[PDB]
Parts: C-alpha cells; structure tokens; sequence
C-alpha cells in the first residue's frame, strides 16, 4: 500500500541524508528512531505523500527539539497536565468553520511566576503532538486564539524577547504545515511595541497569518464561530475550564 511505501521511503530518506555527516540530518536520524509509522505520516500526508518535503519538515521539527532542549529534556506528562488543567492553553471541543482545531490563551490575571511562558510552551506541545494524530487536523492544522483584554503594562515590560522568539520558532519550525492563523482580540495600544518586537523574526507567510482585531470582532466572527466560542472569548459558551481537555487528552 501506499502509505507504509512512503513511510518507509522517508525512513530511508533519513537514513541517507544522515549518511552525509551533516549536522542536523545526523540528529534527525538519532531523534526519530523510536518513532512508528503514524508519527511518519503526520509530515508524509501534510506534504501531499512527497517525500522529500515531508523531510523538510521533519527537519525543521527536529531543529526546534535541539535549540529549546529546556521544554523536552525533563517532560513531565502530570506537570503538563496541571498547566493544561490551568487553561494554558485552552483547546476548543468543536473546529472552525476552516475544519481547524482552535486554541485558546486568555492572559488575564496569568502569572508568570507561578505557570512559566515555557511551561506553557511545553503544553502547547504536548497537545499539538496528541492532536496531530487525528488525520484530518494533519491537513486542516490549528488556529490561536489571544484574548489580550487583561494585557497589562506590567506584562508588557516583563515579556523576554527570547521567549517571543521561542513562540515564533514553535510555529515557524516545528509546526509551520498546521500553524494556520493567530487572531489576538482586545489588545491594549502598547501591544503595538510587542509586536515590532516580533516582527523582524517572522517570514512573510507566518506574517501573513497574523490578525489584530482591537475591540471590532465583526471580522473575527466572521473566522471563528461566536457559537463554539467560551464566554471569555466572546462566545455564547460556558467559560473555559481547562479541567474538561485535561480530562479527554490524560
Ligand atoms: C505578535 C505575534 C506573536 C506574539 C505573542 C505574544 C505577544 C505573546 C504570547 C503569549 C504569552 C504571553 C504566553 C504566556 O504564557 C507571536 C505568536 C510570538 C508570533 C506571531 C506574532
């Protein structure tokens, strides 16, 4: 069949470009080798069964495990799940109209002190690897979902551009084929500051998926249901509760 020819194709793939001695072809060998084939075919069906840029992709999903070896090396599946328990981040029950699976951050009242900008990382990741299972959301990906109401000048000031830059990497190296679109609501006006922060970093396709929305949410509903929405986020929802996802995904 044609699926398990192109996983093992991409498997040899692997294998050959590692041959090289290259750099990060030999650290994508050594870090996929306990992987099955459902793993495989997440990139090999993003890609369309093209091979070679389904290597791409793994490549760069790789890349992203060794420049931020501080949200894997120490994975605890129970700390993950207290953050995910928290609300961070949130995950919708329904997909958008776009089929896409939506993800939630409300920063209101967060404490970075008591749930790190990393551990929350960590959780992204967590629930994007469990997620990526299903077959549809390998094609249709994932949105964001930023309420910034509760955007205080204190978070603002206290917000490590390292940290921005390792959100930018999440999406832009290890999960660019599903990172589909991030629509922030109700952003303060020093928001403007964060983001020139950001700016440089991003390429113009990720910049493309960028969406500022203020208080007019009339274009924001038109993207994402007012009706699969929690009230937090302006839906006609209960309000999320974190314990919920916790529950399905642990
Ligand atoms: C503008 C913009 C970004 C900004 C993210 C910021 C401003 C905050 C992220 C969330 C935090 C504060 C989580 C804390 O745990 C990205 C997504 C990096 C890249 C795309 C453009």
């Amino acid at each position: 069949e044609t699926r398990e020819e192109a996983v093992r194709e991409l498997q040899e793939m692997v294998q050959a470009q590692a041959a090289s001695g290259e750099e990060l072809a030999v650290a994508v060998a050594e870090r996929v080798q306990e992987k099955d084939s459902g793993f495989f075919l997440r990139f090999i069906r993003a890609r369309k069964f093209n091979v070679g840029r389904a290597y791409e992709l793994l490549r760069g999903y790789v890349n992203f495990r060794l420049q931020y070896p501080e949200l894997f090396d120490s994975l605890s599946p129970e700390a993950v799940r207290c953050t995910i328990e928290a609300g961070y981040p949130g995950v919708l029950s329904s997909r958008d109209k776009y089929g896409r699976v939506v993800m939630l951050f409300n920063i209101e009242n967060w404490q970075s002190q008591e749930i790190t900008f990393d551990e929350i990382l960590q959780a992204y990741c967590f629930i994007l690897e469990k997620l990526l299972e299903n077959e549809e959301t390998q094609i249709n990906g994932f949105c964001i979902i930023e309420n910034f109401k509760g955007f205080t000048m204190q978070q603002a000031a206290s917000l490590r551009t390292s940290d921005l830059r390792k959100m930018v990497d999440m999406l832009q190296d290890s999960f660019p084929a599903w990172f589909k679109a991030i629509h922030f609501i109700h952003q303060p006006w020093y928001f403007t500051t964060t983001y020139n922060v950001v700016k440089p970093f991003l390429k113009s396709k990720l910049l493309e998926r960028v969406f500022v929305h203020g208080d007019d949410l009339s274009g924001f509903y038109q993207e994402i249901d007012e009706n699969i929405l929690p009230s937090d986020f302006g839906g006609t929802l209960p309000k999320y509760d974190g314990k919920a996802v916790a529950e399905q995904l642990f």
